[PDB]
Parts: structure tokens; sequence; C-alpha cells
């Protein structure tokens, strides 16, 4: 919500409180999304200052506060800064920002990351270029320097992150994206490649000096309709876990597809239908095994732009015998959202 | 403080910085409240949107930031999200919210949780229905569907929380409260019952498949006067610790009383007097032992609604030989509060 | 940014998002500042209420959110409440605040803590009186009770902090500062002394029952010019580490000098030049060894008061053989800052 706008600077302080509950069965160890309270809140700011006619400075920070932890030792579980970056935008020359931001491959993957609560299964956090990462320098360009309406492109430099965990680490890498939009239709292409760290190479699942991620996106978004599809493959980039052996690392290769269809009624209801499949190929010890496989049905009800409610239902197709231990049961999430 | 109010939505961004210091004696191990710096700050938002004439959506989030930790490894000690919930309110039909909120038994216990800094000793956090918990669905009704002025009621569903700690866990449970207010007087009744988790049952202090908490409240609140009393009992619900053996769990039963008397002078001073006693009955190995036993004297000085100061003095009656190790010394807290 | 100002109370909600990257060489273990992403954000509030003509209440809270952590187990690394205090100010009688605030010796040390990113090397956090600490009661006076324009003074009471770490602990102590300003020139003197805790005494580096810190400050600050110098010594107060033996504690004595020269061009550029040297004397096992020794060059470019950019270059003079293991390589930081 815009709380300050004077002398060229504007600050938007935003957030939400989401009451959220997942319904599955068992001890919780075999479903898609889990079971019980999943409440969470968020707080951030988005600032922008008009340096002059052509030049804008901007900054953004966003934090995730789980609401399903006790005030005891588990108090900070799942809490983190989602975004933290600052940059400059100059006329039609471009923008440049640095800090913790969305990887370039998310430029494609965002087409299908539109479900009520689930979806966007391959846009992992701290995973090279597909989700939020730390230490990325991103150059972005709109309308090809103002010459070609609807034609955008970006390049992104991923600096190495030698963390304690293989899962959360990354070496130096370059990525990019190109897209074109015209009358509701849009097409994107995005690719990234980075070195893996020693620690990543030491894990038992995954062989290669470089991680690679790419995705394609197609969509139709107008007339209250939203149809989207993404196609992508990864090499040594998708984090995987063998639940049986309890080993860990990255899948040698993944083939991933996401499909989404939604309709926005003027009365506020927005039914959603989706299909998601992610398959790991050549997993040492396993070979081909599905990571993600489901059908999705759900709806959001928008009271207005501050209040909404939803039900998100995952018809899980992963089988009970799945070679990696990936859950096979269904999950139904139900949530009430206030946002500003 | 209301920082945004446009197009039906309103956001109140609030908080405070409390400079706070507790004065007791020793190595700190035998007083009521402890010793040294107890500074802390808080930040939250309270949002509300007018969906239409009869329908309101709302959301609230509040965080506690201790101010007595170093910037070292103890940085997050005592930090947590106090509240995180969202809901809807419809005409005189009721309200419904879900997330981390106050348990229904706090509807009674809030009558006496009005001291300058201490008090409200049996409104434990993450303890079924007496304080803040995660995963509660609360229905609330004002004035009996608009038919009986001053007659309110609530029902609350506690979903299971199988955490790592017995202290912070809970099984499924139902609770409720009924109250009546007329001309400064008010009477409340609140009860809750939930299953205990396996981990709770495994502890050495406490036997039972269900936790039970109830409290009654009576008050007079008008003419600058505030008198309140609460009477309550718990079964397998009050967290207790044997300091000598170093065992832990919940008291088989508790009998608890709280009494409060305060006066609000027009010049800003508000003297406070209180009595609090909590007794555990049938503690395995001990039998009857007091958990809480003291007299309270204090005053708050209100410069206005943003600035205030106080002194809170606990005359501790727990004896030096207390069977559980509960401190016997006095505590004096002194604080200066800025809030917005 | 001032987001609320009504009925005597005013709230300033402030913050920034800083994209920041340090460039050094190696595995990172031998430079001045380190290597890689150093992004971080900040959020705080500064409130003030006009109680009456002569009396003001105030409160402040500030948090540091690192932006170079993953959303994994290292999520809270470096996160903390920087400041949390409240107080009262009465006419020309003085101000008094309590909570986590800057130690009095920082009244002197702030003269040279003005570099783009580095500098202020002896204003350690949680280190008696030179940086931010918890549990300090500070009385401050401006213009000698309104009698002597430009003549200020302060006294500060440090309450004991018996933490888990020797580094972050402190005993009871008193400190003070006096300063005088006239036409761009300013001179400060500040001293503090506190008891050390048992844990501090138990460490292998440092002998003494009391910690002592003092600094002198001189500056010229007008005509777009800023020249400053600080001279100070510590006794058993500067935290030190022997990287070779892996021991820890405080230097018996330190001698510290800081020099800064900057120029603020009207077009927005502010070149900076600085010199910093800190020497430890009589370190058990070592004798005299430099802790800090470098030359600094840098510039900040101010687009306006919300956006800025900088380069900060440390020409490190510590030698490769430094007896304590203190890094000898150079560091270049580069950052883009949005603030409000
Ligand atoms: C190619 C990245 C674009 C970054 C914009 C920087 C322009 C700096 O300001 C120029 C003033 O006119
Ligand atoms: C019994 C719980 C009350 C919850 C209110 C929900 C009403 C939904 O909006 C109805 C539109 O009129
Ligand atoms: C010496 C510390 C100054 C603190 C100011 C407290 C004054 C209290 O208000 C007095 C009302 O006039």
């Amino acid at each position: 919500a815009e709380i300050y706008n004077k002398d060229g600077n504007k600050v938007d302080l935003y957030g939400k409180a989401v009451g959220l509950h997942y319904f599955s069965k068992g001890n919780g160890e075999n479903s898609y999304g889990g079971n019980g309270d999943m409440t969470y809140a968020a707080l951030g700011f988005k600032g922008e200052t008009q340096i002059n006619s052509d030049l804008t400075g901007y900054g953004q920070w966003e934090y995730n506060f789980q609401g399903n932890n006790s005030e005891g030792a588990d108090a900070q579980t799942g809490n983190k800064t989602a975004l933290a970056f600052a940059g400059l935008k100059y006329a039609d020359v471009g923008s440049f920002d640095y800090g913790r931001n969305y990887g370039v491959v998310y430029d494609a993957l965002g087409y299908t990351n539109m479900l009520p609560q689930f979806g966007g299964d391959t846009a992992y956090s701290d995973d090279f270029f597909v989700g939020a990462v730390g230490g990325v320098a991103t150059y972005r360009n709109s309308n090809f320097f103002g010459l070609v309406d609807g034609l955008n492109f970006a390049v992104q430099y991923l600096g190495k992150n030698e963390r304690d965990t293989a899962r959360r680490s990354n070496g130096d890498g370059v990525g990019g994206s190109i897209s074109y939009e015209y009358e509701g239709f849009g097409i994107v292409g995005a690719y990234g490649a980075a070195d893996r760290t020693n620690l990543q190479e030491a894990q038992p699942l995954g062989n290669g000096k470089k991680a690679e991620q790419w995705a394609t996106g197609l969509k139709y978004d107008a007339n209250n309709i939203y149809l989207a599809a993404n196609y992508g493959e990864t090499r040594n980039a998708t984090p995987i876990t063998n639940k049986f052996t309890n080993t860990s690392g990255f899948a040698n290769k993944t083939q991933d597809v996401l499909l989404v269809a939604q309709y926005q009624f003027d009365f506020g209801l927005r039914p959603s239908i989706a299909y998601t499949k992610s398959k790991a190929k050549d997993v040492e010890g396993i070979g081909d095994v599905d990571l993600v496989n489901y059908f999705e049905v759900g709806a959001t009800y928008y009271f207005n732009k501050n209040m909404s409610t939803y039900v998100d239902y995952i018809i899980n197709q992963i089988d009970s015998d799945n070679k990696l231990g990936v859950g096979s049961d269904d999950t139904v999430a139900v949530g009430i959202v206030y946002q500003f």
C-alpha cells in the first residue's frame, strides 16, 4: 500500500496474513503438500525515486514470517528474507539491479506459477536461476531499447555462493531470457548455466561441473482467460532426495512440463485447472523416476483486492512405489488471505 | 497508527519500544521475574477492508523483537510472531478467523491480564486455549446475532500441533466462551478440552489423554475504576518443571485465582494492586505445591497514548523450600514505553 | 520517511535495500573485508510525541536483515535488532533513554565512522561503550542546560550482561562524553570503564578486572568539507582472536588512530580518503601486533537523498606474517543503495 509519496520518492509498504491449512492423511510423511497449519504472513517495502525525467532508483525488500511455529525453539522455522535488491532504470536503456532476486529462468517459469497455493514446483529457491537466489546482477530491457514494442530481454550474472549446504550453494554462472508479447499472447525463452561448487560435486546424487536450467513459456492472457504452458529441462540442477537410502544431491537431468488454465469471472470467482510433471532421468541407482506428477483443481474467490479465499486441490499421480520416496497422497489446502 | 485508509481498505501499522529492567538479587536463579535488561520492541499491522455494507475482511500480524540480545549467536532469543491470522465478519452473523491467535480461554483470563508488566501468569503461550497458539479456527458472535445487546459467545477449533517439544505441542481440541456485559459489569465463562500428543503423554509429569482448561471472569470497569477477578482450573494443561530432578511435563491439576484493582486518575497515574495464586495438585512425587503466589503493587504513568512509564513490584509469597524449585524472591520491573 | 504526524505524535518509518559485493582473492580467509555478496536491508521506526511544550517522549527500533543468506538453515545469519530504546526529553534539562543504543564512546568514534562502507573499525558491537550495546541508561545534555551554546555532555550506565559468550558479555560500568562545537569545528572526549565478567576473565587472551575505553575526536565540517581525526586507547576491551592457536579474548591494551578526509561536490560526488591503525600491545604470547592497518580511497555518488552508489577501496597494510592471523589482502566493495 502506498504510504509515502512526496518530493519524487514513493514507498509502498505491503504485506498479508494468510490463514492456511493443508488436509492430507497419515503421519504426514506420504502426501504432496503435508498436513496441518501452514499459516504465514509477509512484509516488505517497494520504493522508487524519480532521480530525474529519465532516471529512476528503486529498492525492494520482502520477508516471510511463518505463522505456524510456536514461540519456543522452532520460532524461526521457515522465516527468511525473500527479496533484497536495489537498482537504477534509465529511459529505454535498461535497468540494472543487484541483490537477492528472482533468477532469469523464472522469467519463463512465472507463466505457470499462478495457482491458488500450489504449482510452480520447479521454481526452487536458492537453486541457480529458477527461483529466488542471492548475489545476482540482473540487466533487463523493455521493448528493445524502445524500438520494438513488446520485445524484452534480460541477462543475469550469478556470483558464487559457497554455503554450508550443497542444496543452497552455487558457483559463478550466466543466464538470460528473451520474450515477446502481442495482444494477450506471450512467448518466453530462458536459459542459465553455472559452475557447481566442490560440495555439490561431493554429493552422491549428480555428476557434472556445470548446472544447466532452461524453460520455454507460452501464454494467452486477456478476455478474463489465462492459459499457460512451460517446457523445460535441467542438468545437475534440480535438488533431489532418496528417502530410502537417505542420500542427497541433484538429478542428472530433468524434463519438466506445466500447464495451467484459469478463468476470472467478474463476480470474483477464478476456477483453476492445472497439470504438472517433472521427471528425473539417469538418477544413480534408480534411472528414470518421477519427482512431480499431478492434476490440480481449485478456485480463488476475490472479495476485492485486499481479501480473498481459496481451495487448492492436488490430485497426486506419483505412485506409492516411487523409487525416491516422493509422496503419493493428495493434498487439499484451504486459505483466507488479507493483503495490502 | 493508521497509515493508510483509501478505497475501502485501512491499515494500522503499530508498535513500540520498551526500555525495561528487572531488579532482583543473586545469580538470578531464585526470583519471580529475573534480573537485568528486559528491553523489547514490537511491530505489527492490523488491516481491514470494507468488502460491502455488511462484509468486512481483516488480517493481523504482530512480531516480538527482544532488545536484550547481542548481535551474536543469541540474536533471535525470545523473538517470534505473536499473532498471524485473517478472517471475515458479516453483519450480525459473526466473524471467523484462522491462524495464530488467542485461545478462547483467554476471553476469560484477559480480565486480570492488565498489570503494568507482570500478571496474567496462567495465560501461557502455545498452551492449548489460554494464550497465543497456532492453528486455531475461531468463530465469534456479538450481541447474540444482534438480538441481545451485550451478550457474546465464541467457539474455537484447535488443530493438532505435533511439534518437537511436549511443552509447545497440542492435539485436536474444541473450546468456547460465553460472556455478558451490562453497565461496566461483565461476566465470562470459558472452557476448552483437547487431546494430548504422544510426546506429551511420554513426559514424567502428567497423566491423561486430554488436556482441560477453564476460567470464570467477573469485572467492574467504569468511572475510572477497574476491578477484576478470575477463577480457573486446569487438568494436564499447565506446563511445570521440577528444578531439582530436572524432569518436565504438565501438572495433573491446577486451581488458579487472580484478583486486580486499579484506578485511573485524570492526571495520568494508574495505581495497581493485585493478588495471584496458582496451585498444582497431585504432582507425581510432590502432591500439592504452589506454582505462583504473590501480591502486586505498581503504577503506570501515562504522559499520553504514545508515552508512558511504570514500576511493577512483585511481593513474592512462594516459599524458599517450594517443592518444584519455583523462585521465592521479589522482582521490581521499571520501564519506559513509546508506542504508536 | 514520515508516514504519520497527527495529534502530537509523529512516526518515521525508514529503511533501505543495499546491493553490495566485496571483491578480494583466495578462499576468502586472508582479506580485509571478505569476498562475495554482502547485500543487506534494514527496517526501523523513529517515533516522537509532543507530551507538552517542554516534554517529548521518543522511541526507536531498527533491525538488520542480511540479504546474502539462503532460505535454508543459514537464514538468520547476521540478523539482529540494531537499536531498541525509549526515553523522555525535557526542555533544556536533558534527555534520558534506556535500551539497546550506542555506547558513549561512540560519541567520539562517530567523527570518523563516515566511510562509504568500511571504516569505524574500533566501534565494535556489544563491546562496552564503543558501539551498540544492550542495557544502557543514557543521560544527555545539550548546550549546558541551555546556558552554553554548542557545549554538550553525556553520562551512561552500562548494566551487566552475563551472556553465553565472553565476546558479547559485559559487567556494570559507567561512561561519559563531553563535546564542543563552534563554526564547523568540533572536539569530543569520551571515556568508559566497566567490570569484566567471570567468563571474560577465564579467556586466555587478557588480564584485568576492568575494561577501559577512551577516544578523543576533532573535526571540521562545513563548506562541503569534512575532515576528522580520532585518537583512542583501550585496556582489556578490544576483542581479538589468535587464528593460529585458535584462542580468544581481549587485547591487554590497544592504541587506535583514525583519519578521514572527504569532499562533497554539489553534483553529488563525494570522494573519500582515510587512514586507520589499531595496535594491540602486550598480547600474551605475541607482544605488539597490528589489528588494523590500512589506507582507504573511495567515493559515493548521491543521485538524491534516496538513491546512491559507491565504491570503497581498502589498501591493506597488515603484513602477511601478522602474528594474530589478521588478513593482509585488499578489499573493494561496490554497492547500490535505495533508502527511505
